[PDB]
């Protein structure tokens, strides 16, 4: 559980994304495919981006880059309260998309870089802490119901 020390520090970052959700769900998508792979691999629509800049130019990865992080944006905002969020994203993660928890790790690892790159004065180690606190609340949440739905593995 955050605290709402831990919330503020969160959400105070967060507020600096907003005013850039696109660029900011460019970076981090590219950053997790980079870094890992296997997460291409998942999307049908993007395995045939081959080079950095070839990600950097598809409008439709930046749109996705935006419905990745509207959602967790919204997720964010709910500090914890977030049931009804989750519930939708973790069953089509599971049961359709086929994303393992480790993915979603991977891609809490792209979040925090590309927050501590884009805002490093309210990106602290207080605050990085906080974000990976409210980041693996996210995960721990999500794995209760891919458990549930017998995908925890
Ligand atoms: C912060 C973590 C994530 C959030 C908030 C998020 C959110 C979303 C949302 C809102 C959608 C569209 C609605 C839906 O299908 O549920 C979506 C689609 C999808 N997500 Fe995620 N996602 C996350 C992480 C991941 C990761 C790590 C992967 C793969 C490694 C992934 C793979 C996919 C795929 C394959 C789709 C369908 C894309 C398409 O073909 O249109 N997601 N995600």
């Amino acid at each position: 559980v955050l605290s709402e020390g831990e919330w503020q520090l969160v959400l105070h970052v967060w507020a600096k994304v907003e005013a850039d959700v696109a660029g900011h769900g460019q970076d981090i998508l590219i950053r997790l495919f980079k870094s890992h792979p296997e997460t291409l691999e998942k999307f049908d629509r993007f395995k045939h981006l081959k080079t950095e800049a070839e990600m950097k130019a598809s409008e439709d990865l930046k749109k996705h880059g935006v419905t990745v992080l509207t959602a967790l944006g919204a997720i964010l905002k709910k500090k914890g309260h977030h049931e009804a969020e989750l519930k939708p994203l973790a069953q089509s993660h599971a049961t359709k998309h086929k994303i393992p928890i480790k993915y979603l790790e991977f891609i809490s690892e792209a979040i925090i870089h590309v927050l501590h790159s884009r805002h490093p004065g309210d990106f602290g180690a207080d605050a990085q802490g906080a974000m990976n606190k409210a980041l693996e609340l996210f995960r721990k949440d999500i794995a209760a119901k891919y458990k549930e739905l017998g995908y925890q593995g």
